[PDB]
């Protein structure tokens, strides 16, 4: 029993948001667990607000969990999405690159294209892609967004400081935050390529999926694999970049109601999980697409008692973001 403050990340979260907290209320006894909506402007409020007691929790991918835990937010992944099915529940996805057809360059030919990313910090679109590429950027290579503004000719990296670094928001100006930006997110770098804004898009396994529905379409493209060839979309498996964590609920270390976080949650997933509801589902929205959680998304995992983001995301991938702000080639 009581509320549980979601932030939701501008207009479209909002909405979804306040849609979310009216069917629970409708399911949800009077002594359940309720929704209150938060609406900021990026995740990056979502985070600051949480930390200060003004929200509890908010989704975030999993490169972004690394920064929610630094100080002085410390906050926790306290509730884990996983992808696949209920079956065979899968706490990873996998980063591709989404290329068009007879574009005609391999991984290895990057440098001078146009990039699109689903936002700085995250992991398919950049914390992976640019973590291959590093050595491949010119000194010097700090700040690392003026070295990869100079390697692409041109790029939508949302979140970015368009101020300091113009080059990369030159295929989305503003590189706006949220999905107020149509380049933003999977979907959004997804759309970045398919408008022949960039060359490249870097973003999930399921994207091309959840955006075009006929094979016919899908064949027009192609995924960059790191043996510097090219394979069909569905050979994912086979052609990826990395496999990374799950998107993950943080919430606060102290006074945090990561109980109420999950009973919320679990509740919502019955009531509303994938084909549950005719009314509302949690993984859709006619409002747009990963709103609040990923629409790929087929439930949600307890984290293990207080478990820390460094022992949620693994010593691989923390050395992965290490390496891209320190790194040394
Ligand atoms: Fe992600």
């Amino acid at each position: 029993d009581k509320t549980v403050r979601w932030c939701a990340v501008s207009e479209h979260e909002a909405t979804k948001c306040q849609s979310f907290r009216d069917h629970m209320k409708s399911v949800i006894p009077s002594d359940g667990p309720s929704v209150a909506c938060v609406k900021k402007a990026s995740y990056l409020d979502c985070i600051r607000a949480i930390a200060a007691n003004e929200a509890d929790a908010v989704t975030l991918d999993a490169g972004l969990v690394y920064d929610a835990y630094l100080a002085p937010n410390n906050l926790k992944p306290v509730v884990a999405e996983f992808y696949g099915s209920k079956e065979d529940p899968q706490t990873f996805y996998y980063a591709v690159a989404v290329v068009k057809k007879d574009s005609g360059f391999q991984m290895n030919q990057l440098r001078g294209k146009k990039s699109c990313h689903t936002g700085l910090g995250r992991s398919a679109g950049w914390n992976i892609p640019i973590g291959l590429l590093y050595c491949d950027l010119p000194e010097p290579r700090k700040p690392l967004e003026k070295a990869v503004a100079n390697f692409f000719s041109g790029s939508c990296a949302p979140c970015a400081d368009g101020t300091d670094f113009p080059q990369l928001c030159q295929l989305c100006p503003g590189c706006g935050c949220s999905t107020l930006n149509q380049y933003f997110g999977y979907s959004g770098a997804f759309k970045c390529l398919k408008d022949g804004a960039g060359d490249v898009a870097f973003v999930k396994e399921s994207t091309i999926f959840e955006n075009l529905a006929n094979k016919a379409d899908r064949d027009q493209y192609e995924l960059l694999c790191l043996d510097n060839t090219r394979k069909p979309v569905d050979e994912y498996k086979d052609c990826h970049l990395a496999q990374v964590p799950s998107h993950t609920v943080v919430a606060r270390s102290m006074g945090g109601k990561e109980d109420l976080i999950w009973e919320l949650l679990n509740q919502a997933q019955e009531h509303f999980g994938k084909d549950k509801s005719k009314e509302f589902q949690l993984f859709s929205s006619p409002h747009g697409k990963d709103l609040l959680f990923k629409d790929s998304a087929h439930g949600f995992l307890k984290v293990p008692p207080r478990m820390d983001a460094k022992m949620y995301l693994g010593y691989e991938y923390v050395t992965a973001i290490r390496n891209l702000r320190e790194g040394t080639c």
